[PDB]
């Protein structure tokens, strides 16, 4: 998932 992703977590460090 985007949240457990690196880049997608970077971008979405909100959710995660």
């Amino acid at each position: 998932g985007c949240c457990s992703n690196p880049v997608c977590h970077l971008e979405h460090s909100n959710l995660c």
